[PDB]
């Protein structure tokens, strides 16, 4: 019974929705047409973890764009806010310098797939079991 029900009905594009789960935030961010083609213009290459941290998904999954996101239109990005080098919160509203996060307590710089691009984290931020169970309606756990 540990799950949660997050109404996301009112989360326009460009919107972060921050929502406690297991003691620790959550962001969902409604994306915008920019977020998704910038993270959607990235190689796997050019990444520092190239793993996709999807609860949802093989373990093995690589970190497409496409992998990130809850939806194959990429609107919806929910992932632990909990940075992976010692776990501050990361700022956000289009922050840093890959459009995404900043995390200011050793300067990570996560892209707007939540990837880390920058700074002393090793991780992209992880994604938590996370499921629509109808069109308003996030299930988290
Ligand atoms: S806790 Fe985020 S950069 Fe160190």
């Amino acid at each position: 019974l540990a799950s949660i029900f997050v109404d996301v009905s009112s989360v326009e594009p460009g919107v972060q929705l921050t929502v406690k789960f297991l003691g620790k935030p959550i962001f969902i961010r409604r994306r915008t047409e920019a977020d998704i083609e910038l993270g959607r213009s990235v190689q796997l290459g050019q990444l520092v973890d190239t793993n996709a941290r999807n609860a949802n998904i093989d373990a093995g999954a690589e970190a497409t764009d496409q992998n990130r996101t809850l939806d194959e239109a990429g609107e919806w990005l929910v992932m632990w806010g909990v940075c992976t080098h010692l776990g501050c919160v990361p700022i956000g509203g289009v922050s840093g310098d890959f459009g995404g996060w900043f995390c200011p307590c050793h300067g990570c710089h996560y892209d707007s797939a939540g990837r880390i691009r920058k700074g002393p984290a090793p991780e992209n931020l992880p994604i938590p079991l996370a499921k629509f169970i109808d069109e308003t309606t996030i299930q988290l756990g």
